[PDB]
């Protein structure tokens, strides 16, 4: 069998990384994009922050867990909701047991979780808001070590969980390096199976997201899996990996799926425009997605402009598929030891 | 090579049959129903009233036609228009030479449906309003009686739609015997490759339709197949095929897959009652279909209940097998001598 977690690099190219994560409900290739399981990937991702108000952790336990209520048997990762509760809820409270809104704690978050059933849990954090004083990332910050300490802890506390899941902790500070500094330490110190970076993805533009994983990414431990969140477009996931991540999740495949606009290796396109109306070539002409072997754009904007469901399902099945492409691509670059060339490559096509 | 076309009977029970068509592109299983294209089946329907509007049949023509347009190289039934213009256009206005909104005619119709390319191609009619006194419906059947025989000349001086496609008649009358007669006598003479009863699904109620259904379909060739069109729920299905029908189109699978609905043999559901959001079972319990084969009620319910695309997507791949698995037992017991049997035990559960 699987171990419950272990992650091995089986080539390196600059601070890039490919290899895998084993755990006991499968295999995770690295780099790794998770799209969200609400729709190959390898990891999808369920809404901690849905899951605990339709139908409730406690229901979903009761239907026998997200594998069996999504139909899913591979691993699972969920966060924690707090960021969600933070920017999607109304009336939040916060305090140092955790925040209120119409009690989150990070015990209850890994509860949660728990009964979720998923695979990597991530630590209750605060994602401290963008921009932010030096003070305030700082008490934000070190707020979320008393309470990734606290995660840690409540993870132990449960034997099924702690014997087969894995729990990452997430690093904050804002774009401070000294913060960044001190948040790595004490997370190393707690100690994970994996680390990921977060408040990045809230707003600061893609120069000073790279900058901060320039010195942020090397703190942490070296041979574990760095998981960037919220990131992103297709530029900043290559941009990432070649400063040392290796997982990530973005809300933009399904939303632009739903909103009509498709990824290529040639840039993003609003397949709703009419210089699309009869443009029989696939939505990519490289894309081996299935969509692309039988559908024009032409027929994809027909549908999309008709409000008919089949052209956001359309447009869905590829987006995710060419971002597993865009993955694939990576891994197979890096293995190769001609990532640089690719990222070179994928950037003059992709902006031209 | 398949023909032109070509309707053989297979089997008879009563007034039921089962059998096939013959077309070019594939073989149509009877009684058959036809999904719309725009989402196993034999035969899809375009959108002629949409189509001609966006983008446009020249445009569809210039793309190839609507089997390269679709990505579906079977049978493709083409309505004639003028039902749809007269439901869901606005300033319509009416004449002998056929209706001007915001100039639909028999031989534009007939032109439009060509450059479609569909292999099905109906009569430009007047669907009746129901209801209607004697003296309308007979001057409206007249009307597209007239405009049958013009359908039929502007099929015929097409050389490569008289030799490829195939035209249906289609009979009108409202809910009179003589009159039904009368259009009936009308199409004969003209000569059609099948028949529709048209001017029913039109806010009759089913026993109304049944009743016309019961003097009006032995009124067209036996030896031709019968269209009823927009008919209709599985009971009225089952209920027409009872009385003579062979091809089926209907709005309820895909409109009730968009709205929560789930069509069961024990009745239709509306997923998104609370009484589901723990049912593990399948949408239906014997249904063959992917859907059913990996998903709860449960999890159907939620995506539903959260606005996810995929709910709608997994109700209507639903809701058209059914309707599939429907048809399929219908030819199957008509075949084996036991429909009578079939549509008591059917009605029995469903209605139960
Ligand atoms: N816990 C946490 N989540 C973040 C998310 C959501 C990632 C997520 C993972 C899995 C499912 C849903 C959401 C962010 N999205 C954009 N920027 C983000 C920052 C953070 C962050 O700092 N902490
Ligand atoms: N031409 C015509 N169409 C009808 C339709 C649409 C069937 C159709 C077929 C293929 C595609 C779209 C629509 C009806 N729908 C409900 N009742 C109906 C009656 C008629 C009728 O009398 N004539
Ligand atoms: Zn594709
Ligand atoms: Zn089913």
């Amino acid at each position: 069998d699987r171990p419950r977690f272990s992650f091995s690099i089986a080539a390196r190219e600059g601070k890039a990384r490919t290899g895998t994560i084993e755990m006991k409900r499968g295999v995770i290739r690295t780099p790794a994009f998770m799209p969200v399981g609400t729709a190959g990937a390898d990891i999808i991702l369920g809404n901690t922050y849905h899951l605990m108000l339709r139908p409730g952790a406690e229901r979903i336990a009761k239907l026998g867990g997200l594998h069996s209520f999504m139909g899913w048997d591979r691993p699972i990762l969920t966060d924690s909701g707090g960021y969600q509760v933070m920017s999607l809820s109304s009336l939040t409270k916060q305090s140092e047991e955790g925040v209120t809104f119409k009690m989150l704690s990070p015990e209850r978050s890994i509860e949660i979780q728990h009964l979720l059933g998923s695979d990597i849990v991530m630590a209750f954090d605060e994602c401290t808001p963008y921009p932010a004083t030096p003070s305030r990332a700082a008490s934000s910050m070190e707020r979320s070590m008393r309470w990734a300490k606290r995660s840690r802890d409540a993870f132990d506390s449960r034997k099924e969980q702690a014997e087969n899941a894995a729990l990452f902790g997430i690093q904050q500070g804002s774009v401070f390096e000294n913060l960044r500094q001190q948040s790595a330490d004490a997370l190393a110190e707690i100690g994970f199976d994996g680390y990921a970076v977060g408040g990045l993805a809230v707003g600061e533009g893609q120069d000073e997201m790279f900058r901060v994983l320039d010195f942020s990414v090397p703190m942490l431990p070296d041979d574990k899996p760095h998981y960037l969140m919220g990131v992103g477009k297709p530029d900043d996931i290559v941009g990432a990996v070649e400063r040392g991540i290796d997982m990530f999740d973005c809300v933009l495949p399904t939303r632009s799926g739903r909103n009509g606009q498709a990824f290529t290796w040639d840039g993003p396109i609003n397949i709703r425009n009419a210089r699309f109306s009869e443009d029989l070539k696939p939505l990519d002409s490289e894309c081996h997605c299935a969509v692309c072997q039988k559908w024009s754009r032409a027929y994809i904007h027909h549908l999309i402009r008709a409000g008919e469901i089949l052209g956001a399902m359309l447009m869905t099945e590829h987006n995710i598929a060419f971002y597993q492409q865009l993955m694939q691509k990576i891994r197979d670059s890096i293995s190769e030891g001609r990532f640089s060339q690719f990222a070179q490559d994928f950037r003059a096509r992709y902006f031209a």
